[PDB]
């Protein structure tokens, strides 16, 4: 019943992230959740080509980007011409997992 | 198995608005209740807003009587009293973002 | 049809009577599978939480590509591992209250 996009992205240094983008209907409301996982660390922003389908999901957020909490820091995921950038609040020795959603009527 | 899944938009007297979802799930001997919260706004202080009777009933059921909830930039505690939600916050938030709080019980 | 292929839940308790509820969930999302550990306690924790876990939960806990589960709670961070059916959750700081959080990974 939920609709999911799932894919693994990699940057030019071989850091890998997996993302799941979920859409759910809750009567008059729709909820869209981005789930993100990496075992790697990041010094700086993660930049990688994303599918057209993930890019379209990412663009739909009312803020135009996805503020996301991980265990050791905060990210903001955006997309421009099919390239994801996730900026980070601090260097992350390990990213771990987190999720960011919105609901709209 | 998902026994309840309601969603509601709440707004305080100064136009800050939140979407809340309340989900109840049955997991064999366990029940799980999850509160999801989203706002694109900031909060300077506690968020106080009228809630539906159904959401209010859900919010009251928690064994702690309130819902400790992590957001990206700070922490909230959501409670309800006669249909009025209060969410107190750990620090002023220039943007709230999303988070969730759940418990499991037998 | 559900995408949930495993959904189990159990209460664990240490020798001091701190109690946690854990839920282990597997979701099949096509080429990818997600495995999530959910953890809840109304208690505080002064130090690592150690408690026996079921065979099924222990198998789930072991499967992670890191061999353990980094998990964010509202007031601090934990790492959940299992060894011979004993869970240990180490914590980043003493927690006057644990609350809830979840840790997942996605695998192809």
């Amino acid at each position: 019943t939920s609709l999911d996009i799932a894919e693994e992205l990699q940057n030019d240094k071989g850091v890998s992230f997996a993302f799941q983008a979920r859409e759910e209907e809750l009567g008059a409301f729709t909820k869209r959740t981005l789930f993100a996982y990496s075992g790697d660390g990041l010094t700086g922003p993660f930049k990688a080509p994303a599918s057209a389908e993930l890019s379209s999901f990412l663009t739909a957020h009312p803020k135009g980007r996805w503020l996301i909490a991980f265990p050791l820091g905060t990210g903001i995921v955006s997309v421009d011409e099919g390239i994801m950038t996730m900026e980070i609040s601090r260097s992350l020795p390990e990213v771990g997992s987190g999720s960011s959603f919105y609901l709209t009527e």
